[PDB]
């Protein structure tokens, strides 16, 4: 057991440098920057020391792990220009300590956290012109680590790749609401299974859901859960209530982490704001279709959003279900709730105000 | 264009021939033969034409969704060196109608099944010396299907490699295996992708896996619901032979509702045990406590499993709740397990005549 060092990085830099793109036309994880982050791992030696790299195809074994039985795992954060030219990390520890989670859930193995993030840093730190000059778009972060194991059996590999890319992407909006597909037939996850984590095989099971759902106008699934039709969460993001409650309170609910909920560090930052304000009620509770349409019929459903790193929020306007629509009232009531959530998220990523959540450029 | 054809096939034999290994030596799934199918499809472009050459790392860009949300997809069938030595396919026709099944779930591209079946079988053409020459091993074909979109949202593939590789093998682990069975894991769900051969599936199954060894199990039986169904044995389908609740002798096998991968194995043997009609044969719900109650009385006979790669696996033990449960498969014979194997390889083998074989192209 132990962890690549990143004292012992070797950086190999680019000779021809790409062009970098207008920061208004990006589209999301398509343009890749010059350099990448790699480590290798065997069972018969460890780890060996990190390159930084340029961008190059991976040269894989067919019989590689991670593409038979989906030996694999990711993350995604984002680094931020500051209005003061400060280059800026948020919560990125709590996406360290996801991805190590995560690993072993996989069977991949573990790596010191501190020294991920170092080398990560570096990578950013050699592209760090790439972090786009413009306060709604940012620089994506995609560690990958995957199961290289030469061989059909399976089994826990013995051999693997974490790697890094890095793509520069542009706002979500300029508030755009999302309709939603909720159809009970498909299910993104169940108790036993790895939904709360950022394991590959969690995603691959959605892209004909996701297809259905643009077959019927809407943008983004919602994914319903058991005989009473919880509702979990929004395309890849959390999912946020804003409502009076069965006992006439004002209240913030969300899903609970029972083991099919993905914890997002949105989600996290969102509950902790929630929570220091000290003005609603919060509530990690169950929420069913139900329970919302009785909350329509009675005026009593203020906003519904989706959060995660893509977003930061995203209101919610439609639901389609059992061959209804169904209106949610979000941009009738501001959205006042989810506006200050993403104005004071992005006054934090951006450095417009001070915060313990973000780091700068090492 | 819309498919690719085996008439396009563009050969690139090898320089050199690796040497054969010993049929009695075989690691599952560890060595290769020395020419593989690939074939590239692009949403401009449609399908390339396919090609068969020396085995060779893939280049793939680090984007491709095959790796980063497991878009991808596989299958697993075998060729047969006869006792005549004629060469042959086991309902491959089958194993192309679950490929292309699960690739219209995956959002993968369609391709046309007969010019599939149709490359492969060139390609064991061309390395068919390594279909070893023994009548306790054959030659494993891996049919492999993945993403490799280079960006990273979550969407359908605009570009897509199918690929081929042929690996022998003797037996995949009468071994009698032991299973482990802690119900806090579940390896697919009604409403998820159970029911087709997505890697996805796969990759959540290896922590429990793992655990199984821990305990000296050599696989992990699978629980589901509160009631603790038995559902499948590691990857391969679960029969159980007893006397059930109302006295009758009987064959049973979990029904298939969305949760069970429907394997050939396991079709051949409900088709051989109905045709003998020398018992019950059911396709139910079964649970641990239909299994415990049943040892109790001295009810159960024979426990097995049944996948490409292991046709017939007895089973001795179940680790469940801190206490073993012996299961009494290799004190009965096992006769039915026994007669099932020797049919099958029989079939497969050649020794008989049979609508299941298909004699090599
Ligand atoms: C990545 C992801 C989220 C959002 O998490 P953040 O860490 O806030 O970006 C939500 N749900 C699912 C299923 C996800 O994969
Ligand atoms: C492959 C597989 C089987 C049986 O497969 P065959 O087509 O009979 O080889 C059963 N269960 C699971 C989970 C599998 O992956
Ligand atoms: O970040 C989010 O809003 C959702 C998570 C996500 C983002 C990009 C690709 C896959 C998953
Ligand atoms: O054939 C089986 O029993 C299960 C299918 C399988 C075999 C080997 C590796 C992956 C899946
Ligand atoms: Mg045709």
């Amino acid at each position: 057991v132990g962890t690549f060092k990143a004292k012992d990085l070797i950086v190999t830099p680019a000779t021809i440098l790409k062009e970098k793109p207008d920061p208004n036309n990006l589209v999301f994880g398509t343009v890749f920057t010059d350099h990448m982050l790699t480590v290798e791992w065997s069972s018969e030696f460890g780890w060996e020391k990190p390159h930084i790299k340029p961008l190059q195809n991976l040269s894989l074994h067919p019989g590689s792990s991670a593409l038979h039985y989906a030996v694999e795992l990711f993350e995604g954060l984002k680094a931020f220009r500051g209005v003061d030219n400060k280059i800026r990390l948020f919560q990125p520890n709590l996406n360290m300590d996801r991805m190590y989670r995560s690993a072993v859930r996989a069977t991949l193995p573990v790596f010191d956290k501190e020294e991920l993030l170092e080398c990560i840093q570096q990578l950013v730190k050699l592209d760090q012109e790439w972090v786009p000059y413009s306060t709604s778009a940012s620089l994506y972060i995609r560690p990958t680590f995957i199961g290289t194991e030469p061989s059909l059996g399976v089994k826990k590999p013995t051999k693997a790749l974490l790697f890094v890319l890095l793509s520069p992407v542009g706002p979500y909006f300029s508030f755009n609401p999302v309709s939603l597909w909720a159809n009970p037939k498909y299910v993104r996850a169940w108790k036993g299974g790895t939904g709360d984590c950022k394991m590959g095989g969690n995603y691959g099971s959605s892209l004909f859901a996701q297809c259905e759902a643009v077959d019927n106008g809407c943008q983004q699934v919602l994914w319903l859960y058991g005989e009473d039709h919880q509702i979990t969460e929004v395309g890849t993001m959390n999912l946020f209530l804003y409502w009076i409650n069965e006992d006439g309170e004002e209240e913030l609910a969300t899903p609970p982490l029972d083991g099919i909920i993905l914890p997002g560090v949105t989600r996290r930052c969102i509950l902790d704001l929630a929570h220091q304000w000290g003005e609603f009620k919060v509530s990690e509770r169950y929420l069913t279709m139900d329970d919302l349409t009785t909350a329509l019929e009675g005026n009593r459903v203020r906003e519904m959003f989706g959060s995660g790193t893509a977003c930061v929020v995203c209101p919610v306007s439609d639901i389609l279900y059992k061959g209804e629509t169904i209106h949610i009232p979000t941009m009738e009531n501001g959205p006042k709730l989810a506006s200050r959530i993403l104005s004071k998220l992005t006054d934090i990523q951006y450095g417009r105000e001070e915060r313990d959540w973000t780091i700068v450029l090492s």
